């Protein structure tokens, strides 16, 4: 039943067919309750604070040819654009005299600014006084070296989908193989470090969104990034059928129940496929929020999946815009760089 599944999460018997359950049983009232034990378990462990980590999308060149992405690289019908180190830095700079606690600097795996761009760039955002969240991709342990050394506290890098099979498929230059080692190694040199996956990939099951739940809950990640999939016009995943939202806002509640005291943003994903997506991940589970911080002209051309929130916007309207949302939402700002307050328990 519903409430003997309730019961057993309340209980912390988290058990394969305790989670398979959770995630097949579509009963609204059960859904609910699932959504206020996510939210309270948020509230009890990582407080009313939404942190903000302002997000520069600096170059969509990518090598790789993932098979959901707009920014893979056999799409043509992309202008591609590069900001420049000093670019970057400034557009930081003003990041942070808005107020933003973390910088994230996210990129397609573009090999122009590895290692050593980065670096620099690392090294100036890191004089402001803020934490450096890096999502570049796949690269040789030297590099995650070389940017730790730089500065760098975090890096996000989704584990995208933890069944070997699917992920060889949709991810051709690659594997889990390496994307776990990837995430091992990050955290080996002491990033705090993210991961999460996808929901409602081609092909993906319940089956294997249990496995990802108990893939999280092994590893212990810092952070969990979890969105629905959104088909790509220009991309062989065009057809196919978006992620639904209830679905991925079960994802992030069980993420929140299973990994207390980890940070969990509300991706602009969810924001994209529903009107106030986001908001409504914030009181399901998520604490974290990332207000897109890339300049005009190239916002628009930062195109993962279509329709993204923001990209008409002006330049700076997102880091007041999460200010109001979080107010209105009855929570407050981070007031330090929201890096994780671990709670050891039982
Ligand atoms: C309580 C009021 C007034 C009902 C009335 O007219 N009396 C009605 C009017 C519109 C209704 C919402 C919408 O339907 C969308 C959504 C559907 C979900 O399924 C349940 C949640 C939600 C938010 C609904 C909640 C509630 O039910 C609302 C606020
Ligand atoms: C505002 C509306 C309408 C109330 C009304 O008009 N009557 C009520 C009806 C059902 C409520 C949601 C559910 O409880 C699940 C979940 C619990 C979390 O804790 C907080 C978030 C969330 C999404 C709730 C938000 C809000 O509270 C809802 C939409
Ligand atoms: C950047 C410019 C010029 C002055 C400046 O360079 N200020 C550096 C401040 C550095 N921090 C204190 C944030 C660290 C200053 C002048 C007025 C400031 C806004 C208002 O106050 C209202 C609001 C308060 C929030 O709280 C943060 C967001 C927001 C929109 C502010 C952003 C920014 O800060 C503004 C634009
Ligand atoms: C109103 C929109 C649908 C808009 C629409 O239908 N656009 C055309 C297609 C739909 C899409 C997803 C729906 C929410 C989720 O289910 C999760 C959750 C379940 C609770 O039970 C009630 C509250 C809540 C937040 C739901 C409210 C509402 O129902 C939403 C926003
Ligand atoms: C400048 C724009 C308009 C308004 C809209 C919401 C306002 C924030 C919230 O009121 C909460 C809090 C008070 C301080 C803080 C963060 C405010 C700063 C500023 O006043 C904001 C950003
Ligand atoms: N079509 C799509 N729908 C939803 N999310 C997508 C998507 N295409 C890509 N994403 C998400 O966007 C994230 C950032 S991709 C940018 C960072 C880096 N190149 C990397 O691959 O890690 C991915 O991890 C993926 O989960
Ligand atoms: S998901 Fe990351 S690595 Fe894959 S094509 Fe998109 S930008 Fe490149
Ligand atoms: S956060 Fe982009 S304008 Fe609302
Ligand atoms: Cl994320
Ligand atoms: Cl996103």
């Amino acid at each position: 039943t519903g409430r003997e599944i309730l019961e057993k999460l309340e209980r912390r018997e988290f058990t394969r067919e305790v989670l398979k359950e959770a995630l097949s049983i579509n009963d609204r009232g059960f859904n609910e309750a699932l959504f206020k034990l996510a939210d309270e378990i948020r509230r009890k462990y990582v407080g009313d604070e939404v942190h903000i980590r302002a997000i520069i999308e600096f170059s969509n060149v990518c090598r790789k040819n993932c098979l959901y992405c707009g920014l893979r690289r056999d799409n043509k019908n992309l202008k591609r654009y590069r900001m420049t180190p000093e670019e970057i830095v400034e557009r930081a700079r003003l990041a942070v005299q808005f107020g933003a606690k973390t910088i994230v600097l996210q990129s397609g795996e573009d090999p122009y600014y590895m290692p050593d761009v980065i670096s620099d760039i690392v090294k100036e955002i890191k004089k402001m006084g803020v934490a450096v969240t890096l999502s570049l991709g796949e690269w040789p342990r030297e590099y995650y070296e070389k940017w730790k050394e730089a500065g760098a506290d975090r890096y996000l890098l989704r584990h995208e989908t933890a069944n070997p099979v699917l992920h060889r498929k949709l991810r051709p230059d690659t594997s889990f193989e390496n994307r776990l080692n990837c995430l091992l190694t990050l955290k080996e040199l002491g990033y705090e470090t993210g991961a999460g996956s996808m929901v409602g990939l081609p092909g993906q099951t319940i089956d294997d969104l249990v496995d990802d739940l108990l893939f999280l809950k092994e590893h212990d990640f810092d952070m969990v990034g979890i969105g629905p999939f959104i088909p790509h016009p220009d991309t062989p995943l065009a057809n196919e059928k978006k992620g639904d939202f209830t679905l991925t806002l079960k994802m992030v509640a069980l993420t929140r129940i299973l990994l207390p005291d980890s940070n969990i943003p509300a991706t602009t994903a969810m924001g994209t496929i529903v009107p106030g997506g986001r908001e409504i991940t914030l009181r399901c589970g998520a604490n974290v929020i990332m207000p897109n911080w890339t300049p005009s002209p190239y916002r628009q051309l930062y195109q993962l999946y279509p329709g993204k929130i923001c990209v008409f916007e002006k330049d700076t309207a997102c880091i007041p815009c999460v200010m109001k949302m979080i107010e209105l939402l009855g929570r407050k700002p981070g007031r330090d760089w929201g890096g994780r307050k671990r709670v050891f328990e039982t």
